[PDB]
């Protein structure tokens, strides 16, 4: 028994073709089961045929019989069908409402989730809705894990460096850091973990969590979890108040955190802010000056990644009270030098899918873009705060949709806070980028900003900008462009100094080619996301919806502390790029 996905009417009823099994009132059960292919139907039973060797499941064919469930050929003289009368048979029957279209629901239930149209409707649709979608391309995303075959260590020709048999009729994954494995040591009756790791093309290259002896006979899966069921919405509802509510400003603040003194009161006169903090404009300074500018206020402090949680620590570790700190931490190497899994601390920092049940004064999510409604829903199920703050960049890059082949995803589509962003606006804009150079400030503030993003350093002279199309080759899923590889060197050959910077590409197999015949440090502008350096230099290597992203170029060339060198291929973007051109040796 539970409650009618789309209705909320009191019901006995699941549709049991739907891999979520959400519970449908007898009207909403009816109208899903007569215009999709699920016939499968749940009750506090399955209603399918309890005969002998009969294999009819459709609720359609099938009659209840006694307190038994037939279909046509098997029934008892005396039944009645499970399924008619536009209502499908369990308990409530007479308590029952129904809706004027089902079209949305049936879409979210019966969708491969590999057209960008899955994610437009499973962001636009009701509340109850996103969150039905939301559980059902998670779980679509954790099987789809399950298809990939086993990978066996078959020979280790070094250390770093492996042979990998593949299971036969089954695809391989991609070989990217997107795709983390974990390893299995071969037991007398069972298999025992032995960290998660990461394999690139060589034979593979492997990095993995901890180090080993690892030999032939262990294998390496894509770990998958239990997606447990949505209650909570994306968004508790909005509040606007006409004082600062549960919270205690300071008397005396530093001169550090003066400029986010309106912002922080904001924070205190509404239910929900959210601040749109672009690349170096001091998003995490932000955060931890909430905990200053509100001293006694418990905060906190979530993220989706490890990563972004430890960089809100670092940034704690250097203003708060160590003492009044804790990290959250379930039984990765990730942030120590708070109490570990300290629930009653005034500072918690802990993933999202780790927050114990607890209520706070503050609740602080970064990293925004990156979250799904999945991860918004839990929040709000986790943590009951007077006041939550969503601080990101719509501008920036979102979680990996692992299914989408289909259409781009915008930015207003990432999560229900995004949507917010990119519709009405956000409620702060830190409008001052620290990190870049003036060129670049210049190009991405017109690019996604609106011309809202002011440069604090002058022109650094050394942004340039070469048009080279080069040559595009293609492995099992990656691109290389060496001729673009080649102009760089031939580059560093008459600029050494550059021999300081970061390589980026959109391709690990780009980065991997880059690394032998440049030797330079190599990231994806995905894993780059949230980094700095002085110098960066960028192979744009296709002109691909990929490589073109606005918001992927938008984080490749905001990494730049002073100077950037930008190989491009796409006309557009080259045509966007305010920096020096350069002709081809
Ligand atoms: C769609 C696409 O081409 N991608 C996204 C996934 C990783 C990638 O395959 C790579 O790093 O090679 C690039
Ligand atoms: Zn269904
Ligand atoms: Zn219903
Ligand atoms: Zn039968």
């Amino acid at each position: 028994v539970g409650a009618c996905v789309l209705c909320n009417s009191q019901t006995s009823l699941r549709c049991g073709a739907c891999i979520r099994r959400p519970f449908l009132c007898c009207k909403c059960c009816y109208d899903h089961v007569i215009s999709t292919s699920h016939k499968l139907v749940l009750s506090v039973n399955p209603y399918v045929c309890n005969a002998p060797g009969c294999d009819v499941t459709d609720v359609t064919q099938l009659y209840l019989g006694g307190m038994s469930y037939y279909c046509k050929s098997h029934k008892p003289p005396i039944s009645f069908p499970l399924c008619a009368n536009g209502q499908v048979f369990g308990l409530y029957k007479n308590t029952c409402v129904g809706s004027d279209n089902v079209t949305d629901f049936n879409a979210i239930a019966t969708c491969d989730w590999t057209n960008a149209g899955d994610y437009i409707l499973a962001n636009t649709c009701t509340e109850r809705l996103k969150l039905f979608a939301a559980e059902t391309l998670k779980a679509t995303e954790e099987t789809f894990k399950l298809s990939y075959g086993i990978a066996t260590v078959r020979e280790v020709l070094s250390d770093r460096e492996l042979h990998l048999s593949w299971e036969v009729g089954k695809p391989r994954p991609p070989l990217n850091r997107n795709y983390v494995f974990t390893g299995y040591r071969v037991t007398k009756n069972s298999k025992v973990q032995i960290g998660e790791y990461t394999f690139e093309k060589g034979a593979v290259v492997y990095r993995g969590t901890t180090t080993y002896k690892l030999n032939v006979g262990d294998y390496f899966v894509l770990t998958s979890h239990t997606v447990m069921p949505l209650s909570a919405p994306t968004l508790v509802p909005q509040e606007h108040y006409v004082r600062i509510t549960g919270l205690y400003p300071t008397l005396n603040i530093s001169d550090e955190f003066s400029s986010n003194v309106a912002n922080y009161q904001k924070v205190g006169m509404q239910k929900y802010s959210t601040l749109q903090g672009p690349p170096g404009t001091g998003k995490s300074h932000f955060a931890i000056g909430l905990a200053l500018y509100y001293p006694s206020a418990r905060i906190v402090y979530t993220a989706c990644s490890h990563a972004a949680v430890d960089a809100l620590c670092e940034k704690a570790l250097k203003y708060l009270p160590i003492d009044k700190c804790s990290r959250i931490i379930p039984a990765v190497e990730c942030f120590d030098k708070f109490k570990v899994n300290s629930t009653l601390e005034q500072y918690v920092f802990c993933t999202v899918n780790a927050l114990p049940e607890t209520t706070a004064d503050i609740v602080v999510f970064d990293e925004i873009s990156m979250a799904t409604n999945y991860d918004l829903s839990v929040v709000n199920a986790r943590l009951r705060a007077k006041h939550y703050v969503y601080i990101g960049d719509p501008a920036q890059l979102p979680a990996p949709r692992t299914l989408l082949t289909k259409g781009t995803l915008e930015p207003e589509y990432f999560n229900s806070v995004c949507r917010l962003m990119k519709t009405i606006g956000p409620d702060m804009f830190l409008g001052t980028c620290r990190r870049c150079p003036a060129e670049i400030v210049d190009t991405v503030s017109a690019l996604v900003y609106d011309n809202k993003l002011k440069a604090h350093k002058d022109k650094s002279a050394q942004c340039f900008k070469m048009f080279y199309k080069g040559v595009i080759t293609h492995d099992v899923s990656s691109a290389i462009n060496r001729p673009q590889i080649g102009v760089v060197r031939e580059f560093l050959t008459r600029n050494p100094a550059w021999r300081k910077a970061v390589f980026i590409s959109p391709y690990n197999s780009q980065n991997a080619v880059a690394s032998k015949i440049l030797g330079l440090p190599t990231q994806t502008v995905d894993s780059s996301q949230g980094s700095e350096y002085d110098y960066v230099i960028f192979t744009q290597t296709t002109e691909t919806a990929h490589s073109c992203n606005v918001n992927r170029f938008n984080v490749a060339i905001t990494r730049a502390k002073v100077g950037i060198l930008c190989i491009m291929s796409d006309r557009d973007l080259y045509d966007k790029l305010q920096f020096t051109s350069l002709e081809i040796p």
